[PDB]
């Protein structure tokens, strides 16, 4: 049992939560766990429908010649008794929220997409432990930050290989960076099967596939004991914009987070 006030894993608090949460899921890819079931693989290929993708097992073998192939799938949660995490979305409800110090007080701070901290630190914090990206939504990261690649197609895994070595992939469905500066040892890979678990069990099949925001939340339910959300949802005026500047069912995903908050499995900080 964790030593926090409450523990996300705890069963028999909410049967709605217990129906959905599966403690056996592994959120990160490793050489050990990389075999996909045929149904999961076919579903994952259908997300972006690449023509004639390379063999996935060959692609993953080549990937783990480059980035670490034996990460602990819960990032060494077994060595801590209360891991507290902040998941920071991109909403302009963070503007003038002054949430930075409270965000930075957490053990892990998880960010996503091209969201910057520089010049926004009083609102969004300066700490990042983990940052979710995909080739089409990447920005250079500070050297301490773990990069969590979320792969939506075979080419996303080939892009990690390329962008840290030969720099041969510069376009997917849009232009993508040919090179990144992230150290290979700092790269983590979101497991495809965990994407499908989010879609089937948490989203009950709503949307074409899950948004990055909700993938980040459910990932954090597994790796953390206590989760606080910042920068999710609209602002107080009903605007959806980013704090610095038809694929997903954002209303259904929103409602999952609202329900999670109502049963004290997360806390949501609404901002401004
Ligand atoms: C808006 C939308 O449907 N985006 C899809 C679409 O994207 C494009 C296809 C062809 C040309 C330009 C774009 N694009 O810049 O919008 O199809 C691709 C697959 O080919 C993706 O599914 C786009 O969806 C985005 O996918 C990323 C992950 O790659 C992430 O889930 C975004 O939230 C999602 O909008």
């Amino acid at each position: 049992p964790c030593t926090c006030t409450r523990c996300i894993e705890e069963q028999r608090v909410s049967a709605w939560f217990d129906e959905r949460f599966n403690r056996s899921m592994q959120p990160l890819l490793t050489a050990k766990n990389a075999h996909l079931e045929e149904d999961t693989y076919k579903w994952w290929l259908r997300l972006q429908r690449e023509k004639q993708p390379n063999n996935l097992n060959d692609t993953i073998r080549e990937l783990f010649q480059v980035v670490p192939g034996n990460v602990d799938p819960l990032l060494e949660k077994r060595l801590v008794s209360c891991r507290r995490c902040a998941v920071v979305g991109n909403s302009g409800n963070l503007k003038e929220s002054y949430y930075g110090p409270q965000i930075d007080s957490h053990d892990f701070v998880l960010r996503m997409n091209k969201a910057p901290t520089e010049g926004f630190e009083a609102d969004v914090g300066s700490k990042t432990t983990h940052h979710f990206v995909y080739p089409e939504s990447f920005r250079e990261l500070a050297q301490e930050v773990s990069m969590i690649l979320v792969p939506f197609k075979t080419t996303d895994l080939e892009w990690v290989i390329s962008a840290t070595t030969t720099g041969r992939i510069s376009h997917t469905y849009v232009p993508v960076p040919a090179k990144i500066k992230v150290k290979k040892e700092k790269i983590l890979i979101y497991h495809p099967a965990f994407i499908k678990y989010v879609f089937d069990r948490w989203l009950q099949g709503h949307g074409r596939y899950p948004s990055t925001g909700i993938l980040s939340v459910i990932f954090s339910l597994h790796i953390c004991d206590e989760v606080d959300l910042y920068g999710f949802g609209a602002d107080s005026k009903g605007n959806w914009h980013h704090y610095w500047e038809g694929v997903h069912d954002g209303d259904f995903e929103s409602n999952v987070t609202t329900i999670l908050a109502s049963i004290n499995k997360i806390r949501i900080f609404k901002g401004r």
